[PDB]
C-alpha cells in the first residue's frame, strides 16, 4: 500500500515535484493554520535555512500526493536547536554528534488525521533512523506531543526547562531511537515495513561526519 519515502541529497532527483508540493503543503499548514508567521514567504513555499543539501525528507505518498511526513537534519551543522533555541536546552546542551539528527516539520493533511496516517509516521523515523544506525533524533516541540511520544513508547530525554515560544509551550528533547520501540509500532501498524528508499543508497552518518 501507501508508503513514506526517504528523500535526500542522493535520490531527489526522482522527487523533484513531491519535494516542491511538500513545501508548499508546509506553507499551508505551518503558516496559514498553525500561524507560525516567522515563517511565511511571499513565494508560498516554506523553506528555512535546514532544507539545504543535507536535509532528508521522509514524506507519506498516495501516488504521487503528498499526505503527510517530517524531516530530518545533521546535528554536525548548526542546527535549529543551537542557531535558535539553545536556551532551551541550557540544562544538558545542544545535541552535536553523527548520531543525532533534528527532528522537525512533521505534519498530516487535514483529509488523512486522525486515522493510521499518524502512526505510520511514528514508526517511520523509528525505521530509517535504525536501518541508518542513528542513535537519537532531537527536537524543538509544543508540550501536548509529550502525550504523544509516551503512546508510541518513544523514549524522551528532556535537554531543558519548558519555556514560552511566541505564546506556546515549548521544550526540546531527545528520542532514542530503539528496535524494540519500532518492533512494536510495526505489529500496530500492522506492516514489516514503512519506508521506501528508491534510487541510489543514502549514508546518512558518513554525511553527517563529512559536517
Ligand atoms: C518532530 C515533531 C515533534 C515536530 C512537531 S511540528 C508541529 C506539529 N505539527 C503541526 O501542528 C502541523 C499541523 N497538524 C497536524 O499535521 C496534525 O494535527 C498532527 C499534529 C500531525 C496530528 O495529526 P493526527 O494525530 O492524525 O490527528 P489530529 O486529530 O490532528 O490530532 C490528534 C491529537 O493530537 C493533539 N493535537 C494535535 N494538534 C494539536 C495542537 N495544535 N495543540 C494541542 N494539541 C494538538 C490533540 O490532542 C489531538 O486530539 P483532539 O484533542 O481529539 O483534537
Ligand atoms: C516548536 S517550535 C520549533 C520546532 C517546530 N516544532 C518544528 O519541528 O518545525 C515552533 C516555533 O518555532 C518557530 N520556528 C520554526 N522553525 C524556525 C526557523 N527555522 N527559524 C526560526 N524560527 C522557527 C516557529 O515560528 C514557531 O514559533
Amino acid at each position: 500500500g501507501a508508503m513514506i519515502h526517504a528523500i535526500s541529497a542522493v535520490n531527489r532527483h526522482l522527487y523533484e515535484d513531491v519535494l516542491e508540493q511538500h513545501f508548499r503543503l508546509r506553507h499551508d499548514i505551518f503558516v496559514e493554520e498553525r500561524h507560525w508567521e516567522t515563517l511565511r514567504r511571499p513565494d508560498g513555499r516554506e523553506v528555512d535555512s535546514y532544507d539545504d543539501e543535507d536535509t532528508v525528507y521522509l514524506l507519506a505518498l498516495e501516488g504521487r500526493r503528498v499526505v503527510g511526513g517530517h524531516r530530518l537534519y545533521p546535528t554536525t551543522k548548526p542546527s535549529m536547536m543551537s542557531e535558535v533555541f539553545p536556551h532551551l536546552a541550557a540544562v544538558r546542551g545542544c545535541p552535536s554528534d553523527p548520531l543525532i539528527w533534528e527532528w522537525s516539520r512533521y505534519f498530516v493533511v487535514r483529509d488523512r488525521r486522525d486515522g493510521a496516517l499518524n502512526l505510520q509516521l511514528m514508526a517511520a523515523v523509528q525505521e530509517f533512523c535504525l536501518d541508518q544506525g542513528i542513535a537519537q533524533v532531537s527536537a524543538i516541540m509544543e508540550t501536548w506531543w509529550l502525550p504523544r511520544f509516551h503512546e508510541a513508547g518513544f523514549v524522551v530525554t528532556p535537554l531543558g526547562l519548558p519555556a514560552l515560544v511566541e505564546n506556546a509551550w515549548t521544550m526540546a528533547a531527545t528520542v532514542d531511537i530503539r528496535r524494540q520501540t519500532l518492533d512494536v509500532l510495526h505489529d500496530r501498524i500492522g506492516m514489516p515495513s514503512i519506508v521506501q528508499q528508491d534510487g541510489p543508497r543514502l549514508d546518512a552518518v558518513a554525511r553527517a561526519n563529512l559536517c
